[PDB]
Formats: structure tokens, C-alpha cells, sequence
RNA sequence: GGGUCCA
RNA sequence: GUGGACCCA
């Protein structure tokens, strides 16, 4: 100690200056009050001056209204908590009134008039707070809306009332328009932007006034959008602001909007990789049951809470044991996850979103400065969110030469807490240092441990899920013949023993029952423990008195509620939520555990618009009861999509349309478009004409046209469309053609596998002279395969990958194709495969019944081209259960050769690269699946594998033609693994071609028989393929064009030239709407038409029912409606702030489901899943329902979004 | 149930 | 109307 401390808190409470910054300045005035302060005044600017080194990208915005002179101010700081402070408001409420009266529209004027208080402030706070900008709006009737404090707008109108300026101020806050009229545009900005585009599209070789009308149309919609005028009114997006305005009378001279910290770089901040770099700079010189406790550090930005967080880890490592960005560490007794609370809003989001709640906070203030004036906003954050327990660490105590002075800081931080109803008298407060503790100084290393001591004692052990009252969200209800009623779900809390009493509460009059049983797919047990996906048996309750969403809990544990208060976070745009604010009416659906449910909300006191990105307390009244108590998380669901998330805060008490319009559309949908002859052919031909190309003159050409592989990308795109568009059309009369050609083709693939099964058995040329590229490739192939695949199929994979999913089996048919029909009806099963079925049966109590026991499968003919059908095979369904088994273990393995079979997307970018680069080729094989002979599979696969594969295979075929085949091919499509098997066989083969050439095997990528690989291999690969069976289609394999195709995408020199197809005769408005959308998609570039096609589109649009010509949807919403603008759509019944648009569905009649098969299918899936801002967790998978498709259409209303 | 998609 | 992807109702 040096100077008396008692009258230092006097020197301080008069300023707000830091303790030690206030004591060492009283140690140079001899104990002089009014002098010690003056040393500080003229020294506090040496502080605020070394503040330019702190980015100030947070802050607030303000607006004042003097009859009709208005001013908008944006002074920013660098933290959430400061901008919502007591004193920071005071400075900007002040500096906003120096703008009103003394009308200032220069920024430098007040940035100096105040330049004192600004520095006398930061000394008080400690964050770089500069006034950032100001400007005023000169106009007649002007209004100003402010959205919280984050954003403020300024509107100067003319002829509009008290509402009309608020409202168009509210749109401005939402839609941030750069200009006011579609004409307020730098002739240059739109002169460069027209000349930048007028080449772009001329590049592809579009003709002048085509690229021109196209360019122009774009920079029409461009300026339309950025300009207030041509922006859909946000409170009625049917009409623009242009129309909103004029329609009334008025006109706005102009507007202003600032948003806090706009265009402020703000270099990013991590945490884990942040601490690890404070740790490492000094980090050099069984019992899994332990509870998991989340904590968060929350203090002043530079009271070094990043330093205290490091020590907690280097010193808890140096002692005891060993979502995104969150350091964790261990105690002998507990396991801790440590978050940082660097923003108030930001944290609240992560509390609601669920992506990091808190079991105890820890407040980090430095004794050098004591509590910061904004420290109340920290304790406040905790109070609001309700972090139950707050511990305090006093940092940098070494740097204090009087202990009496610490007793004085504690006193402060101890009272501040209790002002916010935190136990501030009995609240643990440690004195220590973080820097020192890193330096290896145990005198201070102890205080870190001490802190850890308090996490282990003060913060209470969070009640293990297992220990709370029983509760299982009902997912689906079955009526099982002689097992009564049964529900399936994941028991979320507690435990249920057989025999116990349960309530089924939720949507109707909370009912009760008693538990008859508990069972999984394998084990049937007598208790369901938390976290387990089970099925619960009930008695004395028909399965029609239970719905999904309902729960099932220990009686009185939980109760059905309708009205509650909450806090929700609304998903921003860039997180795929709304992109349009809502207001008073909002009427979304609330997803609870397992089902949506509708409700109205009521914004709190004084809000009236909400945007994507805002947290918000709101009050929610549901359509009907859900079982709920405080803490229950529920997502906000806007027909299909999640737009918001939110948690129940307090459970309160308990308090458009068009039928003969859907009727009109329904009637039309079911109408039948009708014309003379080949409507499809006609569209194709008029299209060719509209692009300047000789139309087809006979149906014979449509499927016999050869494209030219040169020409600008535009002379080609059409040529290619011309060649491919009609190719797949099943309706061509002109053909001596049949599906007998499909069989003949089938019969050849066999003659093929014949030769190659013999060829591949006889590698004894004569002597040892000559060597075959073929022979060696299968030799290299073999080894790669075996090192990748393994000895033989694990069971770990085998069982976790076997499933039913599909359609027709040998004993089921398309109608009974759904997996639950494979569980209900006994399934055939080849002899060789019987053991696996038994093995399955041997590991489950449920009857696994095998019907027939034959080696036979059914070959059939699905329509395809108009020149050939497709041959397929329907496998014995118990075979197919396991074929999908291994097919999925293969798919999974195949990912280490970087082949990823659920993403033809990677196989189609390389499609496109190879098309500019000309180094990758794309290969096409003809009948692939039909050519993979047994000989080949054996030679390449482990014998281990080649057996399971032999087992699971169907070996003989039975045809429609009554007869029989013994398969030469190891397998054909239809089989549950034939597709990965080709992938594997093909990839391996190709990589071995690569290795033989010093080529990089990384360059082989494969999907089915869509092979991509370095262009120089192709001739080797070709020669290999010829040898081992496969027959390579030169016409469609491209190792040198400007053109490559792969996985449905086609490219010419980087330009997308993928066409569209008219497969069937066009006859429904449904059918035609389709073609018109494929035409639309193929000739639009961001809603802007190529003139030449827009013509042919427009023409044919007229063939549809009037109502249906104007009923339009956005893209990515299917083909139940013409894609166009959904704001022009006159049927777009907006309803509760969310646009519902009607679309044509395929009308279906509901059908009886197989309760047991549906129920096994249910349990077998929960099994399957166990042995194998992001918040989708709150969204399960659907109850099995069945429906026969009828030939009629229906109209379904669905939810859409403006863009 | 719908559409692309490799067979 | 088998088998796979993927967006969609
Ligand atoms: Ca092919
Ligand atoms: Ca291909």
C-alpha cells in the first residue's frame, strides 16, 4: 500500500476511472482530489488514442424528428453490451440533440464539438467508440422508423399520412433500396454494366440483338430490384412501392438508412484456435460416466478472459487428467465445455438455437480496473437468459500493491450482482492472475485450481436424463393382431418398466393406460431406458384414439398446453430462413417433438415488424394442446421449411380462403389438353424454327439425328437439343419397332458373358513369351480391390446395411412394393441365401417368414426409348434385403478411392472441367450391368467376398416368355449391389490403367458406369475393357471433343449444354406445364428469356386452361405449376404472412397398410440407425401410410417464397 | 406420389 | 415398372 485507499474510491466514484489507473494518479498529487483528476483528464487521451487499434464495428443508430427536419446518427463502438449500456446511450442521446437544434449535416463538426467527452468516456469504458457518420433528410412530410437500434431509416414523403411514411420507412429498413426511382442510375454504372454484359453473352456466340434484348431485360430487373420504386411492397408484396405510392397520391423526395457498422471489415474471431495459441506460447516450459457441464466466460473484452481460459486448461492439464469453437477440459470429478460470451444478441441466439446453453457463467473482471460501467449489461445478460449460477474470477491481482483495494473491488462486483437478483453476498469470488499461472507460478497456479474447485462444488450436477420422469414422444401408432395397441418412439427421459402406469397426453383429452410391453427388433425387454428407440405396448385403448405428437409419460409429470410465452430466433436469409419480414399476423406451424402444429403469435409491446435475423420474445397460441413444460424446444416451420427456432419461457393460461377457386383450378387440371396429332413433335419443330434450324420432317429423324461437334456454344446448344430432345419419346408410331428388340439385346449380353467366362479361364497362351495388358490389369485390380474391400464382408457392416426399401419383389409387386409389405408378406429367397435369412431370424423374436425357396428371379420389360425397351430383374426379396446389405458396405468402402456414390455432383463438375481442360475424359459403356461376367468377379474379388456375392446372387432367370436362363452375368440391375459392384470393378480397373501409365489414380472417378479418368488412359482402358467383357460405346465416350457429358449434365467448353427431353405423349395440363418448364429452364438465365424461345413458349402456354396460364411458381418447387413470378400470381392466397400457392398433384386414394409389416419396418429402422446454426435434430422420420395412385389430379396448396 | 439420373 | 442416387409433394 502507498496512499490511503478509502478516499481513492472517492477519486474513482467521481470519475469512473480504473482503480489502479486511479490510484497511481493519486500517488502523484500527494492525495489531491481535483488535481489527481486533471492528471487523468489530460492523460485519458493517450488511452483513447491507442484505440484506433481496436475495430469498432458494433454500435447503435438514432433518429430525431423536428416537425419536418429529420436527422439519423450512427455512432459505433465495438461491443453489444456497450451499445445497450446506460452511459453509452447518454452520450448518443446527447450527441443526437446537438444535431437536432444545432442542425449539423457535416460529420467533422460534432466529431470535435464532443471530442472531449468521447475520450473522457472510453477512459471510463475501454472500447474504441467513435462517432461514425451523420446526415439529414430535407423534405416535406418526413417519417422515420427504427428497428431496435441496429438499423434506422429516414423517409421524406409528399401527400401521405401518418401511416404511409412509417410503412415505407419499414419497407426501407427491410429491403435496403440503393435508389428511389428506376432511373436514378449513374448512366456510366449502367454503361459499363451493359458493355460488360453485351460481350459476355456475345461470347457464347448469341447474335447481337439477342444478347442485347437479353442484356437489357436483365439490367431492367436489376434496376427494378435495387430501386424503391420496383420493390414489392413489404406489407403487401402483390404490388410494388411504385404502385403503393401512386395509388395513394404521394411521392417521396428521398430517404436515408444506416445499419450499425456497415462496411466495416471486422476481422474474424475464433476461440479454440485462439486459446491454443495463448496456451502453446506457454505449453512448452473406464470413467466416461462423468457429467458434462457447460460454462461460459463473460467479461470485458480486454480484461483478458481469453487468458483466464487458457490457464484453466494448461493448469488443469499440468495437474489432473488430460458446437463449433468451444474449448473443453477435465476435472477429476466432472467434464467441462467452455464457451465465450462476446455478444449479447449473439449469445441469446446460441441459447435458443440450442447450439450452446449454459449451466454456469463465470464473470471475468480485472482488479486493475474493477467492474466496467457496462459490467451491468453482462450480469444483465445472465439474468435475462437465466444462467442459474455465476462465479467470478478477479484477474491481474498481482498488479495491485494494496490488498485493502481488492476488498473494495469485490465489494463492487458483489453488489452489482445482487442488483440483478443473483446471490451476490454468498457468490464465490477468486483473486488470481491468468498470465502468471501460464508462466508456471503455483502461487497463482493455485487460484486457477481454486476456481476449478468452485465449478466442482457450486455449479450443481445437471440431472441425468435417465433420472427425470418418464416421457416418450409418440411417433406412430399401430394395431397389432393379438398384441393390442403399440407406439414407437425414442424414450426421451426417465425409464418405463413393463406393467407400469402411463398417460398418453397431447392433442385430445389426456388419456391413461398401462404398459403391456417393451420391445426392439432383436431384444424384447421389460424396461425402456432413456435414449433407446423402442416400441411400447398398451392395453385398453384403440389405436384410433392416439395421434402423432402426443407423448406418453408418468401420470401428472406433464400437461397439455395451448398458450405460452417464449423466445424465438428467426433464421436469417443466408441460413435459408425467411427473406421477408413478417408483422402482426404471422401464422406458421410449430414443430414440437414429432409433429407440426399451427398457431398465432403476438409481438410484444412496441414491435410491429420482424425480420430474418432477429431474436424476439413472442406469445404463442396454438390451434390445439401439446404436452409441454418450460425449456421445451420447438422449431418454427413454414410449410416444410424451418424459418425459426425457439424455446418455451413461461406457459401461460389458456385462451385466406378459396374453395370455388381451388375448384376452378382442379377442374382445369383434370381437363384434357387436346390437339391435332403430335403436340410434342410440334413444339420441338417450332422451336428449331425459332432458332433457325431445319425442323424434323419425319418422326424417323427425331431419333436418328447426329449433332455437329463444332460451332460457337450457341450454334451447338440448339443443335444438341435438336438431337436429344425427342430421342426418348415413347409414342412414336413410325416404327416396325417393339420390345422384342429389348430381349434380343438381353440375349446378347449373355452370349457376351459366355465367351468372356471361357476367355478368362485359360491364361496359358503358349509358353511365357507374350504378355497382355488385360491380364495384368485384372492382376493389379485384384490387389487394390482386396486391400480396400477386406477379406470378406464384416457383420458390423453386413447387418447395419441390410434393408428392404423398394418396389416389386418376386412375391410383392409395385402396389405392394413398400418395405412394410416385405415385412408383412413372406418373401422368396434363393437356396444359397437361406442361411442368412435364418441368421436374421435367429437374431430377432419377430417371425421372419420365408415364402417359397427358389433360385429364381423374374426378368421383365420396362419401357424406355422408342427404339428399345429396358430389361430388368425382380429379385427374391429376402435376397434383395441382403444385396442392399453388401451394396451399402461396398458403397461405403468405395469412398476411400474418393468415389462418393451419393453425389453425382462431383462426377459432373469434372464432366465440365474436362470440357475446358480436355485432360479428363468421360467414358460410356453400353450394357454395363448386363456384362459383368462371373469370370471377372471371381478373378478380382477376395474369395471371401466372391462367395457372399455368389450366395446372394440369383443364378437362373424366368422370363415372360415362360422359359429359363442360367445367368452368365454375375448380376444385372435390380440386384441390390450390382451398382456398387460396377463402380468398384470399373474404378479399380481404371486406376490400374492409371498406374500402368504413371498416370495419377486420383484422376479416376466413377458412378455406376459413368467413368471419368485422364484422357490418355482411354485407349488403354478401351483395350482392357474389350478383354474383360465390357463393350465401350465410342459414340458417347469423349476423350477429345470440346464436349463432355456426365451424370445428366452436358457441357460444351464450360458452357452448360444439357438438354431437356419430351418422354411421353403430352395430354394433361400437368403434362404440358412440365414441358413448358423444361423449356423455361433450358432457355432462361435468371428469369430472363432468350427471345427466340420465349416466343415458342408463349405460343404453347395458350393451350392451357386460362386459370392455369397465370398460376405460376418459383423454381425448385416442382412442376405442378408454370415457373414464373409468384407475385403476379392472382391465386397466391397470402395467409398469415406466408404465401400459399396452389399446385397440381397426382390425386391419390388412401389405402390399408400392413400394421405388423409397417411396425417391424418401424422397429427395424430404429435398430438400423443405432448400429450406424444447425438444429434439424428436432425433425424425425414419417409414419408408414399407403396410397393407390388414381388417374385424376388434385390441387394442393403449398408454401412459397418471393425469390 | 413427382422430376432429373447412372445404368 | 427392379436398383441406386439426388432435389420435390
Ligand atoms: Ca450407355
Ligand atoms: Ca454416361
Amino acid at each position: 500500500a502507498e496512499i490511503t485507499a478509502s478516499l481513492v474510491k472517492e477519486l474513482r466514484e467521481r470519475t469512473g476511472a480504473g482503480m489502479m489507473d486511479c490510484k497511481k494518479a493519486l500517488t502523484e498529487a500527494n492525495g489531491d482530489i481535483e488535481l489527481a483528476i486533471e492528471n487523468m483528464r489530460k492523460s485519458g487521451a493517450i488511452k483513447a488514442a491507442k484505440k484506433a487499434g481496436n475495430v469498432a464495428a458494433d454500435g447503435v443508430i438514432k433518429t430525431k424528428i423536428d416537425g419536418n427536419y429529420g436527422i439519423i446518427l450512427e455512432v459505433n463502438c465495438q461491443t453489444d453490451f456497450v451499445a445497450k449500456d446506460a452511459g453509452f446511450q447518454a452520450f448518443a442521446d446527447k450527441v443526437l440533440d446537438a444535431a437536432v437544434a444545432g442542425k449539423i449535416t457535416d460529420v467533422e463538426v460534432l466529431k470535435a464539438q464532443f471530442e472531449e467527452e468521447r475520450v473522457a468516456l472510453v477512459a471510463k469504458i475501454g472500447e474504441n467508440i467513435n462517432i461514425r457518420r451523420v446526415a439529414a433528410l430535407e423534405g416535406d412530410v418526413l417519417g422515420s422508423y427504427q428497428h431496435g437500434a441496429r438499423i434506422g431509416v429516414l423517409v421524406a414523403a409528399k401527400g401521405a399520412d401518418e401511416e404511409l411514411v412509417k410503412h415505407i420507412a419499414m419497407h426501407v429498413a427491410a429491403s435496403k433500396p440503393e435508389f428511389i426511382k428506376p432511373e436514378d442510375v449513374s448512366a456510366e454504372v449502367v454503361e459499363k454494366e451493359y458493355q460488360v454484359q453485351l460481350d459476355i453473352a456475345m461470347q457464347s456466340g448469341k447474335p447481337k440483338e439477342i444478347a442485347e434484348k437479353m442484356v437489357e431485360g436483365r439490367m431492367k430487373k436489376f434496376t427494378g430490384e435495387v430501386s424503391l420504386t420496383g420493390q414489392p411492397f413489404v406489407m403487401e408484396p402483390s404490388k410494388t412501392v411504385g404502385q403503393l405510392l401512386k395509388e395513394h397520391n404521394a411521392e417521396v423526395t428521398g430517404f436515408i438508412r444506416f445499419e450499425v457498422g456497415e462496411g466495416i471489415e471486422k476481422v474474424e474471431t475464433d476461440f479454440a484456435a485462439e486459446v491454443a495459441a495463448m496456451s502453446k506460447q506457454s505449453h512448452m516450459s473406464f470413467e466416461r460416466t462423468k457429467p458434462h457441464v457447460n460454462v461460459g466466460t463473460i467479461g470485458h473484452v480486454d480484461h483478458g478472459k481469453t487468458t483466464l481460459t487458457a490457464a484453466i486448461t494448461t493448469v488443469l492439464a499440468k495437474t489432473y487428467g488430460g458446437n463449433t469453437s468451444h474449448v473443453e477440459y477435465d476435472t477429476p470429478t466432472r467434464h467441462y465445455a467452455h464457451v465465450d460470451c462476446p455478444g449479447h444478441a449473439d449469445y441469446v441466439k446460441n441459447m435458443i438455437t440450442g447450439a450452446a446453453q449454459m449451466d454456469g457463467a463465470i464473470l471475468v473482471v480485472a482488479a486493475t480496473d474493477g467492474p466496467m460501467p457496462q459490467t451491468r449489461e453482462h450480469i444483465l445478460l445472465g439474468r435475462q437468459v437465466g444462467v442459474p449460477y455465476i462465479i467470478v474470477f478477479l484477474n491481474k491481482c498481482d498488479m495491485v500493491d494494496d490488498e485493502e483495494l481488492l476488498e473494495l473491488v469485490e465489494m463492487e462486483v458483489r453488489e452489482l450482482l445482487s442488483q440483478y437478483d443473483f446471490p451476490g453476498d454468498d457468490t464465490p469470488i477468486v483473486r488470481g492472475s491468468a498470465l502468471k499461472a501460464l508462466e508456471g507460478d503455483a502461487e497463482w497456479e493455485a487460484k486457477i485450481l481454486e476456481l476449478a474447485g468452485f465449478l466442482d462444488s457450486y455449479i450443481p450436477e445437471p440431472e441425468r436424463a435417465i433420472d427425470k420422469p418418464f416421457l416418450l414422444p409418440i411417433e406412430d401408432v399401430f394395431s397389432i393382431s393379438g398384441r393390442g395397441t403399440v407406439v414407437t418412439g425414442r424414450v426421451e427421459r426417465g425409464i418405463i418398466k413393463v406393467g407400469e402406469e402411463v398417460e398418453i397426453v397431447g392433442i385430445k383429452e389426456t388419456q391413461k393406460s398401462t404398459c403391456t410391453g417393451v420391445e426392439m427388433f432383436r431384444k424384447l425387454l421389460d424396461e425402456g431406458r432413456a435414449g433407446e428407440n423402442v416400441g411400447v405396448l398398451l392395453r385398453g385403448i384403440k389405436r384410433e384414439e392416439i395421434e402423432r405428437g402426443q407423448v406418453l409419460a408418468k401420470p401428472g409429470t406433464i400437461k397439455p398446453h395451448t398458450k405460452f410465452e417464449s423466445e424465438v430466433y428467426i433464421l436469417s436469409k443466408d441460413e435459408g430462413g425467411r427473406h421477408t419480414p413478417f408483422f402482426k399476423g404471422y401464422r406458421p406451424q410449430f414443430y414440437f417433438r414429432t409433429t407440426d402444429v399451427t398457431g398465432t403469435i403476438e409481438l410484444p409491446e412496441g414491435v410491429e415488424m420482424v425480420m430474418p435475423g432477429d431474436n424476439i420474445k413472442m406469445v404463442v397460441t396454438l390451434i390445439h394442446p401439446i404436452a409441454m413444460d418450460d425449456g421445451l424446444r420447438f422449431a418454427i416451420r413454414e410449410g416444410g421449411r424451418t424459418v425459426g427456432a425457439g424455446v418455451v419461457a413461461k406457459v401461460l393460461s389458456g385462451a385466406s380462403s378459396r374453395n370455388s377457386l381451388s375448384a376452378q383450378l382442379r377442374r382445369a387440371a383434370n381437363t384434357r389438353i387436346e390437339v391435332e396429332g403430335n403436340l410434342a413433335l410440334s413444339i420441338a419443330n417450332d422451336l428449331l424454327l425459332a432458332y433457325g434450324q431445319s425442323p424434323f420432317n419425319s418422326e424417323a429423324e427425331c431419333i436418328s439425328f447426329s449433332p455437329r461437334f463444332d460451332g460457337t456454344p450457341d450454334d451447338f446448344r440448339i443443335n444438341y437439343l435438336k438431337a436429344e430432345i425427342m430421342s426418348k419419346y415413347d409414342d412414336f408410331s413410325l416404327g416396325i419397332d417393339t420390345e422384342a428388340v429389348a430381349w434380343e439385346k438381353f440375349l446378347a449380353a449373355e452370349a457376351e458373358c459366355a465367351l468372356t467366362n471361357a476367355r478368362l479361364y485359360r491364361p496359358d497362351y503358349s509358353e511365357d513369351f507374350n504378355f497382355s495388358l488385360g491380364e495384368s490389369c485384372i492382376h493389379m485390380a485384384r490387389r487394390k480391390i482386396a486391400k480396400l474391400i477386406g477379406d470378406v464382408p464384416s457383420v458390423e457392416g453386413m447387418l447395419r446395411h441390410c434393408r428392404f426399401s423398394g418396389g416389386a419383389t418376386t412375391t410383392n409387386n409395385r402396389s405392394y412394393g413398400h418395405p412394410s409389405f416385405k415385412f408383412a408378406l413372406p418373401q422368396a429367397c434363393t437356396p444359397r441365401a437361406l442361411k442368412y435369412v435364418l441368421a436374421l431370424r435367429a437374431s430377432t423374436h419377430f417371425d421372419i417368414r420365408i415364402s417359397d425357396i427358389s433360385p429364381f428371379n423374374k426378368a421383365v420389360t420396362v419401357p424406355k426409348n422408342s427404339k428399345t425397351d429396358r430389361c430388368i430383374a425382380i429379385e427374391p426379396g429376402w435376397n434383395m434385403f441382403f444385396q442392399l446389405g453388401i451394396g451399402g458396405i461396398l458403397r461405403d468402402r468405395l469412398r476411400c478411392w474418393g468415389i462418393d456414390l451419393n453425389d453425382q455432383t462431383i462426377n459432373q463438375r469434372r464432366a465440365h472441367e474436362g470440357s475446358v481442360t480436355n485432360n479428363l475424359a468421360t467414358v460410356d459403356l453400353s450394357a454395363a450391368s448386363d456384362s459383368i461376367s462371373l469370370a471377372l468377379c471371381e478373378l478380382l474379388l477376395p474369395p471371401g467376398w466372391f462367395e457372399v456375392l455368389m450366395d446372394l446372387r440369383s443364378p437362373k432367370g424366368r422370363l415372360p416368355d415362360g422359359s429359363v436362363v442360367t445367368y452368365e452375368k454375375i448380376s444385372s440391375m435390380g440386384n441390390g449391389y450390382t451398382f456398387e459392384l460396377e463402380s468398384l470393378i470399373f474404378a479399380s480397373l481404371a486406376r490400374s490403367v492409371c498406374e500402368i501409365l504413371d498416370l495419377d489414380s486420383s484422376e479416376v472417378t466413377v458412378y455406376g458406369d459413368d467413368i471419368i479418368l485422364p484422357s490418355c488412359a482411354v485407349p488403354a482402358l478401351r483395350e482392357v475393357f474389350k478383354y474383360v467383357g465390357f463393350t465401350t460405346n465410342t459414340k458417347k465416350t469423349f476423350s477429345e471433343g470440346p464436349f463432355r457429358e456426365s451424370c445428366g449434365k452436358h457441357y460444351y467448353s464450360g458452357v452448360d449444354v444439357t438438354p431437356f427431353y419430351i418422354r411421353h405423349r403430352i395430354v394433361s395440363p400437368a403434362d404440358l406445364i412440365l414441358v413448358l418448364n423444361n423449356l423455361y429452364r433450358w432457355a432462361t438465365i435468371d428469369g430472363v428469356w432468350d427471345p427466340r424461345a420465349h416466343s415458342v413458349y408463349l405460343k404453347y402456354r395458350k393451350l392451357l386452361p386460362k386459370q392455369l396460364q397465370r398460376n405460376t411458381i418459383p423454381d425448385g418447387y416442382g412442376d405442378g405449376a408454370l415457373v414464373g413470378s409468384v407475385l403476379i400470381n392472382p391465386f397466391a392466397k397470402n395467409r398469415g404472412w406466408i404465401r400459399y400457392v396452389p399446385v397440381i398433384t397426382d390425386h391419390t386414394r388412401d389405402r390399408e397398410r400392413a400394421e405388423l409389416g409397417s411396425y417391424l419396418y418401424d422397429l427395424f429402422s430404429r435398430c438400423l440407425s443405432e448400429s450406424n446454426a444447425i438444429d434439424q435434430l428436432i425433425c424425425r422420420s414419417n409414419p408408414t401410410k399407403i396410397s393407390r395412385s388414381t388417374g385424376k389430379f388434385d390441387i394442393q396448396y403449398i408454401a412459397c417464397s418471393s425469390r
